[PDB]
RNA sequence: GUUCUUCCGAGAACAUAUACUAAAAUUGGAACAAUACAGAGAAGAUUAGCAUGGCCCCUGCGCAAGGAUGACACGCAAAUUCGUGAAGCGUUCCAAAUUUU
């Protein structure tokens, strides 16, 4: 956005490549706009949108009906899960949930829980820590690790620490990072 | 006033205090007749009665018997006095998802 402002038609480039089109941040929805202008006038410049989420189509229209390439690739798959019934204290049931993880499931891996904010990621690692010290010698220890986007580069830098080698009675140690959408994308 | 005295115009005896004192003038207290209008004790109703009480009477010779069982009684029915533990208070709140030139 700020080449095109001194050269309107972009004149430099002969193909675009708006990448990771669903984020839709104001860089990207004013360029699109001005890009299908372009693509009136410098009449030679290919266009090429990615968006990386499976979005309806709308970006099909846009472009005058442009071909629209699905290409599939997803790493392992996921398991989804719900709760039958809708509790009424989320942070409550959340951070019930990071227990009763820590304490049925046998395969070992870190836990990463979302919230909305610091008032919340602060309280949250708080309790956790408080019913960890409670379950006492039997359980592996979870270290909770708060990551928000305010965090100063020594307390970001955690996330890359590895779990403890786990407690001696084969209960798995577990890294709780608790984030907000800073861990989304 | 009437009977006696006489020197004669006075004397003596008898007789002894009635009457809300009115032909009045004033000033009060009871019961009558009845216009339009409704209903007179007893835990739904139809209804004998006998009592109880007292600054309420009437008829009755009356300690008999009657008068709506004569009437009234008919609710705010409030009268010697407390003992317990919680909670506001003594004046006082509320908070940053991501991120680009
Ligand atoms: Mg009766
Ligand atoms: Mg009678």
């Amino acid at each position: 956005l700020r080449e095109a402002m001194n050269s309107p038609l972009l004149d430099k480039y002969k193909v675009l490549i708006l990448d990771e089109a669903h984020e839709r941040t104001l860089a990207t929805d004013i360029l699109m706009g001005l890009i299908k202008e372009i693509v009136r006038n410098r009449a030679d410049i290919k266009v090429v949108i990615m968006s990386a989420t499976l979005d309806a189509g709308k970006f099909q229209r846009y472009f005058e009906d442009c071909p629209l390439l699905s290409v599939p690739g997803r790493t392992f798959p996921v398991e989804i899960f719900f709760t039958p019934n809708a509790e009424k204290d989320y942070l409550e049931a959340a951070i019930r949930t990071v227990i009763q993880i820590h304490m049925v499931e046998e395969v070992e891996g870190d836990i990463l829980l979302f919230l909305t904010g610091q008032e919340e990621i602060e309280e949250a690692c708080k309790r956790i820590d408080r019913e960890i010290q409670a379950l006492g010698a039997d359980a592996g220890a979870l270290s909770c690790i708060p990551l928000y986007s305010t965090l100063p580069p020594a307390a970001q830098q955690r996330i890359f620490e590895p779990a403890p080698p786990n407690r001696p009675n084969g209960a798995i140690s577990r890294k709780c990072v608790i984030s907000t959408n800073i861990a989304e994308t």
